[PDB]
């Protein structure tokens, strides 16, 4: 054949899918409907994502009497407590979650606990959860977890086994199902060959038709400069189930609008995927470095291999990061060195990785910059840029650049693991307005300001802010003309600002 083969790949783990995933994939057989469309799915881990916010809440409740108890409780002793509040309640003995048994009936003793109306609230949400996956056994699109791993453990047990392990792994030590589905991909891929993609990624569009409409003319790209606000005015115009935009506008003209929503509707936007050769494996790299939230290439692929090899390796030395106890700076080089001449590693390139796994329980509870993260470098895009300049892949052949999918989604700005929008005092300070615990002038004035940076840093677009923060700003007073202007122009982009906006 010479291609690879035409399958689509995509994962949902964790719970039921988002109305605004299902609306993402379908755009996906719409544009490509001679592939083959799989959404993997794991009916062992339905209640996975719902455990997880029991223990968040959990934690939070656990934090606020911490709070409570400890006026002059800094940022750094705030996260602390929260980190080992968190693997407290993973590692009860108490409450089992290893699996949806054990979940269930923890789910419910955690409800209990935080009083309210929290034991009717998770109750409805079980049985909304089993519903759903009703729907899903019973009304093609969907494949099993457990088949895939069955299907590849005849392949290559020994990879097989070790990477069942880590997906069980995050999918219960730190429940980041983010990460899980970095492992799932690879299996995927590696045993039945193709494309994957992440589940917020959009199809490319023809920039030919953009260019000849003369609408959007640089020491600049086209797609760096238009992308986001054309990917934004798709996705409203198609009403997509689900998602964000009926409430969210671009900084195009009406005669800009207008086109895209006539390409759109036209149908000859979007741009199905090019065939790609059988012997090679794709990523992209044109946004930010590589990343693996785009893959393909066919089974039994000798570099897939290669990455999945660093991967187990990395967790490896995870397990020594872990039973060392490695937390200083020195203790970390005795560390590096060691790790470099006990598996042969280049320390001078492993000096970024080894602090990382200092993160690993941190991600997702501590803010923290995506490329400071033990997940970028355990299994997502560095530990993919890593090996590709390990192997020297791009040199030697055997890893191209394609053009698979567009980064530049509306849901793609929404992770549902990594944390960066504040960090440190204003992060622990608008927690504290969370939990009911008032502010002092000295806390008001840090967090308020860091909500003006963040709206300013957006220039012409929406500011996505947490609830949390919408409500701060409106208890506030005495803005500046600078300050008002700024939420005036905000409301323009969302209507989180329409209350802030009024006089
Ligand atoms: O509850 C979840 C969250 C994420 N994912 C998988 O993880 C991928 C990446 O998630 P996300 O976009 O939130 O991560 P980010 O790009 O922010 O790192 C998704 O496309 C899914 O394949 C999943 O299966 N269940
Ligand atoms: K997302
Ligand atoms: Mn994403």
């Amino acid at each position: 054949n010479n291609f690879i083969t035409h399958n689509l790949h995509t994962v949902w783990i964790g719970g039921p899918l988002p109305d605004i995933t299902k609306s993402y994939l379908k755009v996906w057989r719409d544009i490509n409907p001679d592939y083959t469309h799989i959404t993997w799915i794991d009916t062992d881990n339905k209640f996975v994502a719902l455990y997880n916010n029991a223990v968040k809440e959990l934690r939070e409740y656990t934090l606020k009497q911490y709070l409570v108890g400890d006026s002059n409780a800094t940022a750094n002793d705030y996260y602390d407590q929260a980190v080992q509040i968190e693997r407290g309640v993973r590692e009860n003995v108490y409450l089992p979650h290893g699996n949806d048994i054990e979940r269930i009936k923890t789910i419910k003793k955690i409800a209990g606990s935080l009083g309210d109306n929290k034991v009717q609230e998770y109750r409805t949400k079980i049985e909304t959860i089993e519903s759903s996956f009703v729907e899903m056994i019973d009304g093609g699109h969907y494949q099993h977890v457990s088949a895939l791993f069955e299907q590849f453990s005849e392949m290559d047990n020994l990879r097989a086994t070790a990477l069942k392990q880590i997906y069980e792994r995050e999918i219960n030590d730190r429940g980041n199902l983010a990460a899980a589905s970095d492992i799932l991909r690879l299996v995927a891929l590696q045993t039945q060959g193709g494309v994957y993609i992440d589940t917020d990624l959009l199809p490319h569009i023809d920039w030919d038709l953009i260019e000849s409409t003369k609408l959007f003319l640089d020491n600049n790209s086209v797609e760096r400069v238009y992308s986001k606000e054309i990917y934004l005015e798709i996705e409203k115009y198609k009403q997509l189930t689900g998602s964000k935009t009926n409430k969210i506008r671009s900084g195009l003209t009406k005669s800009q609008i207008n086109e895209i929503q006539r390409l759109t509707e036209e149908n000859n936007l979007f741009k199905h995927l090019n065939e790609l050769e059988k012997n090679c494996f794709y990523s992209d790299n044109s946004v930010r470095g590589w990343t693996n939230a785009m893959l393909a290439c066919n089974e039994n692929n000798g570099f897939m291999n290669a990455l999945m090899d660093r991967i187990i390796l990395n967790y490896t030395i995870l397990d020594e990061f872990i039973i060392s106890n490695i937390v200083t700076d020195g203790e970390m080089l005795n560390f590096t060195e060691k790790m470099s001449a006990q598996f042969g590693l280049n320390a001078e390139h492993e000096g970024s990785f080894i602090p990382s796994l200092a993160n690993y329980y941190k991600d997702s509870i501590v803010p923290n910059s995506p490329q400071a993260t033990a997940t970028l470098f355990m299994t997502g895009p560095t530990v993919l840029d890593t090996v590709i300049r390990v192997e020297e892949a791009v040199r030697r052949g055997i890893v191209k650049k394609e053009a698979i999918a567009s980064l530049y989604t509306v849901e793609e700005t929404f992770s549902s693991w990594s944390i960066s929008q504040f960090y440190d005092k204003a992060a622990f300070y608008l927690d504290k307005v969370k939990f009911d615990i008032s502010l002092n002038s000295a806390e008001e004035g840090i967090l308020r300001d860091s909500c003006f940076d963040v709206i300013q840093q957006s220039k012409e677009q929406a500011t996505h802010l947490p609830d949390i923060a919408i409500k701060f700003l409106e208890s506030l007073n005495n803005f500046t003309w600078k300050q008002l202007e700024l939420l005036i122009k905000a409301s323009e982009f969302s209507d989180q600002y329409k209350t802030l906006a009024t006089l």
